[PDB]
């Protein structure tokens, strides 16, 4: 089992007993340990681990914040053993619990913040107990802070009354153990005379929790409330003994103190934070914690003047509120961030600095050096390409070498790093640098020598420069090197130099001193992995971290044999995440391993690990060490290495030398003497044969003929591979409309072959499965309209072509048998939208495959189905369809009734008219049925169209045993329908839907909007391409870096005409957004000036301008960042929110110009309350049909001023100019399936291209545009610009585009052409 | 050191390795920085190379394919007002003229008076200021 | 059976021409001392530097090879890592300092260190090189 095993362990790790969760933690290691096989089974046998794996990560990173040191190096050695799965593999949206979020974001008298005082001050009581000094304070605080409030359990409801509630009364059992029992309070006090008056830093404040004691009593002094003094006095004296409260009081002292007081106290407080903040460590503690219980009283200022303004939009409130505000207003932006980056807080340096050049006009470029410095630090390379591309003046030298850095070129920054090593000589990072990047480049002799020469002209630098002598001599294998390196220094703890020390104890066999080594090493490892993992997409950010646990996992198992290994290395080196960064210190700790312990094969393993590095470097980009790499692998793999270097040929473009180096190495390794029938020989052989083969289609020379013969001859070498029958079929089709003269008469039995290819490539992999499937049902299915069409005509081909169809229906049927279900489930809809074919052998093939997806997921295909099956001739075909889907299997029966029932129900609740005018309607009283119905115990459970459920997964290319066959798509929790929750709310916003909310059978509540008066057949298929975008951005290495992601919800049609749509919770329209913000500050334009602004489509471009510019943008400041500075008030947060809408902004910007989406107006872009990623809806308007309106929409997508406001001060630049470029590469890499996909949607007889005519035949309606929009779609996707308009150019490149882009969606001209419902003004 | 030749030279390298759109970014902020519009370049080489850089931005644009003619034109005949004893400025006009006159004219050469007499004026002056371009503009 | 003495003829004559025809000849694997005739006859020097650093970790003691990598590194322009790159060489042998001379004297009067390079060049009587010769004019 292990499944259950794996249950168990996640939960008994999650014990409050430390000793327990100890125990777990030892049993789950070793259960991982014993169990690898099955684990690597799951997390490789689909693109997606299985649920329990992403379940079992999560656990581990939260256990590992757990504050005893044991379980944190448990888990540790935990995930190190589980893997580095790659991030895009594990799904960690389960986990968006609320945590750090819990509640009393704002208080200030409330017993709320009572009994959080009364609690610290039970934390306090039994800290009392410690040594009875503490004692004497502790006893009469609680005391007085029980006689202040209520204290007791009247049975009247009475404030206190529910605060003992509010205790978990064992503390609330503390309080009325001495409830009036007066522990001979000190009653003393030092009154502030002559007391030093810059307090931090100096007499009694000269630590932190003196300083803060002082500071709070002098504000104690100051505040003249009559209910707050009296608290303050309470804890007077135990803010001596306790740190922890003076910094839970100090933020309300500072808020009562400056609601109104003499203007010297607040100059007082002014100066001493002044001070604080100012005031630089080394220029111990004490600065630290001191500026942040200065950030600490600040946030709660800025929190409580928010609070205040809105009770008071909702006298002495304004005056207080004003004073408050006034004294945040002193403080200068600039000193806060400033002092924020000295803390290392960077998100609230950043924070800090965004608002003091907005809030106080500045100009970015007189302080772009600081902001480079903050995103640097950050690791923010998008940050530092921003800056890099706002400045105009000329980058120094100091701001290039960062640049360089950060982005991660390392030719152009070793250059640099020479040219200042030059300018400034005894600097010691350019030296570093140099180091570096040599080390970088596999030019490890020269940097053993760099270092020694250093080392002869000035030797202290070799101390710090010891890691690269020590990384380099563990990588030649020099172990005497190591060693003497190691032995001169010890002060270094660098990773290198920790692995050097773990490979040369390993090298001695010294067993006692390589396990406390490795103790030490994975503690220190798991140390970044505790501050990580207190966030959101916590994995991905300490990925390098995990990969360390991942190496240190595998060099243990790999010599504990050497001191007295099941690891499956290719498995674990194929989970990684497919980066540079990612494999190759893996694969180079491998290297060391195998020279470590030296078996027969070792000259061979070694070579096959380089190979790995030059194959993992070339695709990243690092030609230079993918040369080194194969330079390296030396031989024992001759057949191999020649693949590798005609790849890294290929992709430097140099398409001739890579086909003239690959046919030498297939000559020479597989000579025409022998045939190669030597297994791995054999698929190597194969490998060759197909590179050699796609490299002659590209070159122009070659005839059609000899490629296809290649192409035939791999396909006969290995008969069981996919891609030698994908590339031969997909190459038959693209020679098929020029042989044919494009005419499918002829086109017959090139179709059926290509078709029999197609499926016998999907028999052995899925791999292609989005171009093959697609394709193949295309060319049969409108082979066989064609077929019926002559046969209507009379022509005498048309018999031949009866022929050629009846024989592709076979091969159709034969696929149909041997194909595995899920893989006709990805092309369902495509299926279910060809059910109206004219031709009927067509239809009964059709039929069957429709069938057997029906019967091996009859939930999925049911919900797909229900559209159709209540539209005439659809309804018939689909009855039919059904009709024998329950002859096969009668238990469907009962089901389908169930289902049919529960769909016109749900029905009639969209197109039930709403009596009169009220926002709820009951249920219980309104429909009464549609709640019998789901309430029978009869009633078959139906699943919840989640787009969870809806989606397949398709197992991965490792799986073997998995694919074709014993694969599960669907993974992961179904919840059915269980019933319905009573309430049903009723929209003024989307024209008068409903939004029931259905209770799952895990008893979690769906709201289902059910719009009406709309079809959303194009909305389905439209989700349907989005989630494939979403796995490719997942696989994407940089993607999921940056974390790019489409949001999708689920779209069900129920009807041509309804619909149910999954509601999307804690988002609001950018306009309603905006209009709430504009109504808070005041200034706001009711529909009357609009309407006076608004002038006719007949006016000249310039009066439009006028218009816009004079009056629309005056009125409409730029004011969206506010809406992240109020949602997400915490600064790390704010940080994460920011970059995610920057993030998803571009994804669905670029998205949307390659679909051609329009009607962007407010609504349809919501952004989230709690991610504040953007979601788009209403996906009817694509392919351009905007510039039909009549007023035509001419911006790419929406980029509105507001839009670049909320992204920050450095604007487009930064994050949504890189987002955008990454989601375009992604985009032009996967053209292919992708284009396949949206071929196949473009064509869909089923969406309603044209609106019905009035009066009132085939279902079928053919889209006459399709070819115009497949045309357009594919130009975009190359980089073609539709405005030549005189002008003939090469394909834009990626970054050209994006900035085309950019710059004609936020073009005040064609702005103010647009329709002002779009409201391009706010 | 003295050197808005520093941008035109970035700016020609970036396009040697194929990057032609950030050779345009970096040659418009260069020329930006170091001729400002506010004064004037009259002066010496610093017109020499402000006529150099004008030339070169224009050469980018028509490279590109988002920036349409109307612009291409005025970029190119600001280079020949700015250096008119320059060639290079008269033959790249006349070039692209060239180029854009069977598009506007729809290959009909009743209309391609106006320009061919545009154009043969601009070949002509190229030559009278250089030789450089002779067996490409003479024919 | 005898192209490697072929391409030795040909990059001893200066046939850039005859060395990439032997290159392209070959039916073999081509040789680590092969592929380095190749990158030193026609000009690349970091495919050229990649197998320089791989024959010094494969044959230590053949001074040819730092040769071959310090000649790169100032082909590059990299005249500081120039220097120290001959320090450290010279630090763990000194024999091959007096060889190496030539290269951090050339990156020594190229950085207009004049005071290196009259260190470099007092510790020198041997070399003839035009970059020696040159630094003793500059340094005149
Ligand atoms: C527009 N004309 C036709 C049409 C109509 C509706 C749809 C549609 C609706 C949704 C959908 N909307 C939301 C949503 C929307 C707005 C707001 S709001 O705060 O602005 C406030 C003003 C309501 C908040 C949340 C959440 N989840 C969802 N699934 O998806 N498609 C599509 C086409
Ligand atoms: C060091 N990395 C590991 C490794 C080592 C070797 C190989 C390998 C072998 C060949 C090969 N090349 C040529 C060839 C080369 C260059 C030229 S040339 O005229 O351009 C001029 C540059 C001389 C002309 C012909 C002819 N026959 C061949 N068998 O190609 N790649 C692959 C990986």
């Amino acid at each position: 089992d292990l499944q259950t095993t794996l249950q168990l362990s996640m939960k008994a790790i999650q014990h409050e007993n430390v000793d327990v969760r100890i125990h777990a933690l030892t049993s789950l290691k070793e259960t991982l340990y014993k169990n690898q096989e099955k684990l690597i089974k799951y997390a490789t046998d689909s693109e997606t681990v299985e649920p329990i794996i992403s379940q079992l990560v999560t656990v581990l990173l939260k256990g590992c914040q757990d504050a005893n040191s044991q379980a944190r190096l448990l888990c540790g050695e935990c995930l190190g053993e589980l893997g580095a799965i790659d991030p895009g593999r594990l799904d960690f949206s389960t986990t968006e619990t609320q945590g750090k979020d819990f509640t009393f974001v704002t208080g200030v008298e409330d017993s709320s913040f009572a009994y959080g005082l009364l609690m610290e001050l039970t934390r306090a009581y039994l800290a009392y107990a410690d040594n009875s000094r503490a004692q004497d304070s502790a006893a009469y605080a609680i005391q007085e802070l029980l006689s202040i409030y209520d204290c007791r359990e009247m049975e009247t409801n009475g404030p206190g009354h529910q605060l003992w509630r509010r205790f978990p009364e064992h503390v609330r059992e503390i309080l009325e153990p001495h409830l009036n029992t007066r522990y001979k309070s000190s009653q003393k006090s030092t009154d502030w005379s002559g007391v030093k008056k810059p307090i931090y830093l100096s007499k009694l404040g000269s630590n932190f929790a003196e300083w803060s004691a002082s500071w709070a009593g002098y504000l104690i002094t100051k505040v003249r409330h009559d209910l707050a003094s009296k608290i303050f006095t309470c804890c007077s004296i135990m803010m001596k003994h306790d740190f922890k409260v003076t910094i839970y009081l100090l933020p309300h002292i500072l808020v009562y103190v400056l609601l109104g007081c003499n203007q010297e106290d607040q100059q007082e407080v002014y100066a001493e934070i002044m001070a604080v903040l100012k005031h630089d460590d080394q220029h111990s503690d004490l600065c630290q914690l001191s500026t942040q219980t200065v950030f600490s009283m600040l946030d709660h200022l800025t929190q409580w003047a928010r609070h205040k303004f809105q009770a008071l939009k909702a006298t002495v409130d304004y005056e207080d509120y004003q004073s408050v505000t006034r004294f945040l207003d002193l403080i200068p932006q600039d000193t806060l961030a400033v002092a924020s980056f000295r803390s290392k807080a960077y998100t609230r340096a950043v924070m800090h600095f965004e608002s003091f050049i907005t809030e106080k006009k500045q100009n970015i470029q007189e302080h772009l050096g600081f902001l480079q410095k903050l995103y640097a630090a950050m690791h923010e390379p998008d940050g530092v390409a921003g800056v890099s591309a706002i400045r105009k003046a000329e980058p120094s030298l100091k701001e290039q070498i960062l640049e360089h850095e950060s982005l991660g070129l390392l030719r152009d920054a070793t250059a640099c790093y020479d040219r200042a090593i030059q300018l400034e000589p005894d600097q010691i990072i350019h030296y570093h640098g140099v180091v570096k990047s040599m080390l970088g480049l596999g030019q490890l002799s020269t940097v053993i020598t760099q270092v020694n020469g250093v080392h002869a002209n000035r030797s202290e630098w070799t101390d710090e420069l010891n890691t690269y002598r020590v990384e380099a001599a563990w990588k030649l294998s020099q172990w005497d090197l190591v060693e003497n390196y190691l032995a001169a220094d010890g002060k270094s703890t660098t990773w290198s130099v920790r692995l050097g020390q773990l490979l040369l104890s390993a090298k001695k066999r010294d067993i006692t001193a390589f396990y406390d080594s490795l103790k030490l090493v994975r503690a220190e490892q798991i140390v970044p992995l505790s501050a990580a993992s207190f966030e959101r997409g916590s994995y991905q950010r300490g990925y390098e971290y995990i990969v360390r646990l991942h190496m240190l996992c595998e060099l243990e198992h790999s010599i504990k044999p050497l001191f007295q290994d099941s690891l499956n290395w290719v498995a674990r080196l194929e989970m990684t995440q497919n980066s540079y960064r990612a494999k190759e210190p893996i694969l180079a700790l491998r290297r060391a391993l195998l020279s470590l312990n030296k078996r027969p094969d070792y000259n061979e393993m070694v070579g096959e690990c380089w190979l790995q590095s030059a194959r993992v470097a070339r695709k990243a980009g690092h030609h230079q060490t993918a040369y080194n790499a194969l330079l390296n692998a030396g031989e024992s793999r001759l057949a191999e290495l020649y693949v590798e270097r005609a790849k890294w040929l290929w992709s430097k473009g140099d398409v001739h030398q890579a086909l003239i180096v690959l046919q030498k190495g297939v000559e020479l390794c597989f000579p025409e003497n022998e045939t190669p029938p030597e297994g791995k020989n054999m698929l190597i052989h194969g490998r060759a044969m197909l590179l050699v083969g796609r490299f002659m289609e590209e070159t122009a020379n070659f005839e059609s003929n000899a490629i296809m013969k290649k192409y035939k001859d791999v396909t006969a070498c290995l008969p069981e591979w996919e891609d030698g029958h994908f590339y031969l079929a997909k190459y038959y089709d693209k020679l098929m409309p020029m042989v044919t003269d494009n005419k499918m008469e002829k086109q017959g039995d090139l179709i059926r072959y290509i078709v029999l290819h197609f499926g016998r490539s999907l028999q052995y992999g899925n791999q292609f499965i989005y171009q093959s499937m697609p394709r193949m049902l295309t060319l049969w299915l409108d082979y066989g309209t064609k077929a019926y069409e002559w046969e209507k005509a009379g022509r005498s081909d048309r018999v031949q072509m009866r022929n050629d169809l009846g024989k592709i229906n076979k091969v159709i049927t034969e696929h149909t048998n041997y194909l595995a279900p899920y893989q006709f489930l990805t092309a369902f809809s495509q299926l279910i939208s060809r059910i109206c074919h004219s031709h009927d052998e067509v239809f009964v093939v059709l039929m069957e495959i429709i069938a057997k997806v029906f019967l091996a997921y009859p939930q999925q295909a049911m919900w797909m189905m229900t559209a159709v099956s209540k539209s005439p001739m659809r309804v018939n075909r689909c009855k039919e369809i059904l009709n024998k889907a329950i002859h096969m299997k009668k238990s469907l029966e009962k089901f389908v009734g169930d289902a049919t029932r529960l769909t016109d129900k749900l029905l009639e609740l969209c197109n039930k008219p709403v009596d009169g005018s009220s926002s709820t309607l009951s249920m219980s009283t309104h429909f009464k049925m549609l709640k019998k119905l789901v309430e029978e115990a009869t009633f078959s459970e139906i699943l919840i169209p989640l787009q969870s459920v809806m989606i397949p997964t398709l197992p991965s290319i490792l799986g073997t045993h998995a694919n074709h066959a014993s694969h599960e798509p669907f993974p992961g929790h179904w919840a059915y329908i269980a019933g319905f929750d009573d309430m049903v709310e009723i929209l003024a916003s989307l024209q008068k839907p409903k939004k029931i909310s259905l209770k799952g059978s895990d008893g979690k509540f769906y709201i289902m909007m059910c719009k009406p008066k709309d079809d959303l057949r194009k909305d389905c298929r439209l989700m349907e391409f989005n989630s494939l975008i979403n796995k490719c951005l997942r696989k994407d290495a940089e993607s999921r870096r940056r974390e790019l992601h489409i949001r999708t919800y689920a779209v069900i049609p129920l009807n041509d005409e309804c619909g149910i749509i999954e509601w999307v919770n804690n988002t609001a329209g950018l306009r309603p957004i905006l209009t709430k913000l504009y109504k808070e500050k005041g200034v706001y334009m009711t529909g009357k000036e609009l309407r006076q602004c608004m002038l006719p489509k007949s006016a000249a471009l310039s009066e439009k301008l006028k218009v816009f510019r004079e009056f629309l943008l005056p009125r409409h400041p730029p004011i969206f960042h506010e809406w992240f500075l109020r949602t997400f008030p915490d600064p790390t947060s704010w940080y994460s929110s920011r970059s995610a809408y920057c993030r998803s902004t571009a994804v669905m910007s670029m998205v949307g110009y390659i679909l051609g989406l329009g009607d962007r107006h407010g609504e349809n872009i919501l952004f989230d309350s709690l991610t504040g990623e953007c979601v788009h809806v209403d996906f009817n308007c694509l392919f351009n049909k905007g510039e039909t309106f009549e007023v035509p929409e001419i911006v790419p997508f929406r980029l509105t001023h507001n839009m670049v406001n909320g992204m920050g001060p450095m604007g487009t630049e930064g994050l949504f100019r890189r987002a955008c470029e990454v989601t375009m590469r992604l985009m032009r890499d996967q053209r292919e399936p992708l284009m396949s996909v949206l071929k196949t949607f473009l064509h869909d007889p089923l969406v309603e291209w044209s609106k019905p005519v009035k009066g009132h035949e085939t279902g079928e309606v053919v889209n006459e545009k399709a070819k115009t929009h497949v045309l357009d779609i594919e130009q975009r996707l190359q980089g073609v610009i539709k405005t030549r308009n005189r002008v003939t150019g090469l394909p834009l490149s990626i970054e050209g585009h994006v900035h085309y882009l950019i710059q004609e969606a936020t073009d005040e001209n064609l702005l103010c052409q647009m329709y002002l419902g779009w409201t391009p003004y706010m």
